């Protein structure tokens, strides 16, 4: 979505 944000991985917590 906007760096890594693939599928159910958020990398901006």
């Amino acid at each position: 979505v906007a760096r890594g944000w693939g599928r159910k991985c958020p990398l901006f917590g």
